[PDB]
């Protein structure tokens, strides 16, 4: 069981914490936490390739795409590893997140440790995905 | 991984950017950048185990020590993987960093990506369990760079 965590921050009101837990080698990755200050509705949710916050979320590069596949949704075969779809903010601007994903990993080639988790301005249209600006982001770190 | 980067921030004026480059996976790592807002003199410089900044620098946990060694300085053989010694800030509070280390790595079981780089209030005593370098002034998670 490996664990990771990400503190999402940006230049506006969006902020939150997302936890990752992988009980087994190459096993499903639980992803859960809360993001607040969002506009009500859907927000694109992506792992971007670089854990580089030197230029804020802009330096995070493109979607984590180690397999040079096309963009899609977490249910799509043809997707980027970093394609986690959308989070939904409630009427109070809070997106309580709880999913499971089998394409990301906390080990090996699909590993997301050291990359950047990003929450977006708009919905991902899921097949990039036209989710608009990168509102908050953080480097995915190893957690106890 | 051949390059990594870390943005150091805290609650005070200390801030900086540190870059890592490792040409060969079994070779040394070059570490370079600049930290500003420091008091003049030596400041402990460590990789802590967890890349968890949910509680700022405190949640980074202890020195990264996957090889079960005792605390030392970077040129000691008895050291933690995270023991990068001290950075030195000049009279303007600026610590220019440019070193090479052969214990940290950007891959494998000495890998420091996804862990926390920390700069401290005062000097690491280099072994003469933590080095007594005082509070954690700034930190960041070490991320994969292009
Ligand atoms: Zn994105
Ligand atoms: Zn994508
Ligand atoms: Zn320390
Ligand atoms: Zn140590």
């Amino acid at each position: 069981a490996t664990k990771a965590v990400c503190v999402l921050k940006g230049d506006g009101p969006v902020q939150g914490i997302i936890n990752f837990e992988q009980k087994e080698s190459n096993g499903p990755v639980k992803v859960w936490g809360s993001i607040k200050g969002l506009t009500e509705g859907l927000h694109g949710f992506h792992v971007h390739e670089f854990g580089d916050n030197t230029a804020g979320c802009t330096s995070a590069g493109p979607h984590f795409n180690p397999l040079s596949r096309k963009h899609g949704g977490p249910k799509d075969e043809e997707r980027h590893v970093g394609d986690l779809g959308n989070v939904t903010a409630d009427k109070d601007g809070v997106a309580d997140v709880s999913i499971e994903d089998s394409v990301i990993s906390l080990s090996g080639d699909h590993c997301i440790i050291g990359r950047t988790l990003v929450v977006h301005e708009k919905a991902d249209h899921l097949g990039t995905g036209n989710a608009g600006s990168r509102l908050a982001c953080g480097v995915i770190g190893i957690a106890q």
